């Protein structure tokens, strides 16, 4: 297991434009296209992202290319954020993947708002951090995924992704 395999489990793979858990047009391995309700706007974002006229369908190689860019962008967002970088630097590699996962799903600004959870993680108070992380819209709206990510923070193991 690693961050790519973990997010591939959590996000799935679909080669046509679909709506994510929030209703937003998405493609590939969780590549958010736009929050606009216009499918035409989403198709324009897709063509710009891929570099060709796609009409809403991409190949697996193209999906994996966007996915690698998106994982890279999540890490870069962590490293450039004054609240996320110290927590990231303090963590082992397994728990770093859990933080990347959250940033991939909700963005740098959203995760940086988990001020109290981040402090408990930096303090390595793993059970307390896990309890605090679940007191969130994130957990309530995507509880099965949040439980996997939280277990990863709590234990520093890949146990929540093993049977998947
Ligand atoms: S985050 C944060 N809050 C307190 C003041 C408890 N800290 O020492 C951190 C970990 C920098
Ligand atoms: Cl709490
Ligand atoms: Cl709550
Ligand atoms: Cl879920
Ligand atoms: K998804």
């Amino acid at each position: 297991m690693n961050i790519f395999e973990m997010l591939r489990i959590d996000e799935g793979l679909r080669l046509k434009i679909y709506k994510d858990t929030e209703g937003y047009y998405t493609i590939g391995i969780g590549h958010l296209l736009t929050k606009s309700p216009s499918l035409n706007a989403a198709k324009s974002e897709l063509d710009k992202a891929i570099g060709r006229n796609t009409n809403g369908v991409i190949t697996k190689d193209e999906a994996e290319k966007l996915f690698n860019q998106d994982v890279d962008a999540a890490v870069r967002g962590i490293l450039r954020n004054a609240k996320l970088k110290p927590v990231y630097d303090s963590l082992d590699a397994v728990r770093r993947a859990a933080l990347i996962n959250m940033v991939f799903q909700m963005g740098e600004t959203g995760v940086a708002g988990f001020t109290n959870s981040l402090c408990m993680l930096q303090q390595k108070r793993w059970d307390e951090a896990a309890v605090n992380l679940a007191k969130s819209r994130w957990y309530n709206q995507t509880p099965n995924r949040a439980k996997r990510v939280i277990t990863t923070f709590r234990t520093g193991t890949w146990d929540a992704y093993k049977n998947l």
